[PDB]
């Protein structure tokens, strides 16, 4: 079973669900649809991910077959750093419901505290780094605060469900806490061995903020943004704390870094094309690591970050 | 021979200034006196170090006795955590133009992004760290934004030549610029050898905004607060690269420390706390650094944070 975490909103989200990025048009209905017969029902996705439409497909295939209702399926999508600016919040928010072809998604989140030119959904999408002149980069003077209450009133609308923030550092956490109405329900940010980041995680865990937690195999993760960096790192897999842990309890060193997070009561969202491993992202639950297996895991922390907007054009979100 | 920089409001401030940090009721007003008669003109005060009124006494002084004109002299303060809500800017802000005894002040940064609730001026002057509520900490919901307009306000009412802001991480910063009409045109922050965070510096540069360091000589300020984190960190002034590098030129470890600031268009605001320091932290401008001396200088950077509000109540500030 896939223990639930109540968020501040009132509403329940499964402690593991299904990554989406990358997941390829042609087959992520298919995948997702699979991955609902295999127990998931949280399924992590993203504008920017340009498939939506397709996740909709296999959800709406899988409830079509009377496997689940849509009650019970939770869908988190985030808006990407084109549409901050208010008046695009709502517009970027339909295109996102359309394509999941739903009414409401469980979980929007402020896809980065970055806010590019507007761009239009019919010239370009997703627009990833594309700001409307060519390769250069062009920003919007639109505080997360408008942002945020943009998304406020979208919750009293019906459309979404609890809402939430990612790859946002401690400070901006603070700020955004001092004038929302509705409290960040979640705050979905890099988190493995590598890069621990404790004090961000407790600070926003006593503030009744949820952790979600991407990129749990570190550079065994995926990559795109500088891959150099992650492939020039020793892997997490082949590390000697990892191995010794994984190998004392005869799990794999996957299992090992997901349940290093979850005991933490942190959720995660691993993603894997192979059924096998896909069985056993949602199945390590089933051992604890000790005091010392996690003592030894902390000395890993070495503020090592793959995904890092300094890399697209030094935006300074993490400095 | 103190250079200036011209800020982004348009107004010059001196790269070299006098810390008052730490700086003695008793003997406040005497020492302001004697580092205006050694050529200081600029001087760090703030709100919450209680000695504003006695700096005043000490640039009055200077000022009857024909040594320099209120315009000559270049104050800096700064707006403490219970002050941040609008109504009360200008409140704390008239308490320091009483201390000064002047009309404006040249500078007036966000001293921390941090809002302690408020506490009446007549209750407790400066607050510290109480809140009104016996030792406890307790905060109101005051987004940065709305502290900052009321500043800028202020500008136009001719009470602050400059504002800025202190301790903002670059997430911060970046949302700030966004809703900003008069830009913040300093950003003062720890820097030192052991805090470099070189591409904080670089972004608040290449945006225009001026870097004003703080604790240039890294754990001493701390050490003589008998703070455990600094007693155990290694003295700059002892360590074996910045030595050489003082032997190489014939110049001091101090000299060394505040040039590496200076040369990289940083200024600096040393505390003088001797006679003999007052001449030698203004006069370090005598040598030029190598590309390879700050090669082997960054090399310390190892993220140590001595002014820390992780410490007082675990505020996520830097995490
Ligand atoms: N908000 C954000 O900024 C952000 C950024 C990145 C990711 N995310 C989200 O979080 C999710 C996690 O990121 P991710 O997909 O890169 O990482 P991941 O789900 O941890 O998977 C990364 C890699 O590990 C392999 N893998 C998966 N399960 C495995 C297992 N049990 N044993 C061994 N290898 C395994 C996969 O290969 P195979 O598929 O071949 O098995 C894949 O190459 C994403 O799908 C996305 O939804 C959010
Ligand atoms: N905004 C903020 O959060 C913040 C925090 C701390 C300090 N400040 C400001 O910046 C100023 C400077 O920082 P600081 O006071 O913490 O420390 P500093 O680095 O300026 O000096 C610290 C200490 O080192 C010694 N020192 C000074 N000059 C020396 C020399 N030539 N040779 C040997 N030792 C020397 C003195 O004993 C002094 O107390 C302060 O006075 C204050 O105005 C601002």
């Amino acid at each position: 079973s896939i223990p639930d975490i109540k968020l501040s909103s009132g509403h329940l989200m499964p402690s593991i669900g299904f990554g989406c990025w990358k997941l390829a048009n042609a087959t992520a209905g298919e995948q997702v649809y699979q991955a609902i017969k295999a127990g998931y029902r949280l399924f992590d996705g993203a504008e920017d991910y340009g498939n939506e439409k397709e996740v909709g497909d296999g959800v709406k295939r899988a409830i079509d077959e009377g496997l689940v209702k849509r009650e019970e399926i939770f869908l988190t999508s985030k808006l990407w750093n084109n549409y901050h600016d208010p008046k695009n919040v709502e517009t970027a928010l339909n295109k996102t419901l359309a394509d999941l072809k739903v009414d409401y998604v469980d979980l929007f989140l402020i896809h980065f505290p970055i806010a590019f030119k507007f761009v239009p959904i019919e010239e370009k999408y997703p627009p990833g780094f594309y700001c409307g002149d060519g390769n250069n980069f062009v920003y919007e003077d639109v505080p997360i605060l408008e942002t945020w209450k943009a998304l406020e009133k979208l919750v009293a609308a019906g459309k979404i469900k609890s809402i939430g923030v990612s790859n946002f550092p401690g400070a901006l956490l603070l700020d955004l806490l001092r004038g929302a109405t509705i409290k960040p329900a979640v705050l979905q940010v890099e988190h493995h061995p590598y890069l621990q980041q404790p004090k961000l995680i407790e600070f926003a865990q006593k503030a009744g903020v949820t952790i979600t937690a991407y990129s749990s195999f570190g550079p065994q993760s995926f990559v795109e943004m500088n891959q150099g960096r992650a492939l020039n790192t020793p892997t997490l897999f082949a590390h000697d704390t990892i191995k010794a842990i994984a190998a004392k309890y005869n799990k794999t060193p996957a299992e090992v870094l997901l349940r290093w997070a979850a005991q933490r009561g942190i959720a995660v969202i691993p993603r894997s094309n192979l059924p096998e491993r896909l069985v056993q992202n949602r199945s390590f639950n089933t051992f604890d690591l000790t005091k010392e297996d996690f003592e030894e895991i902390a000395k890993l922390d070495i503020g090592l970050r793959f995904n890092d907007p300094w890399d697209w054009d030094n935006i300074p979100i993490f400095v």
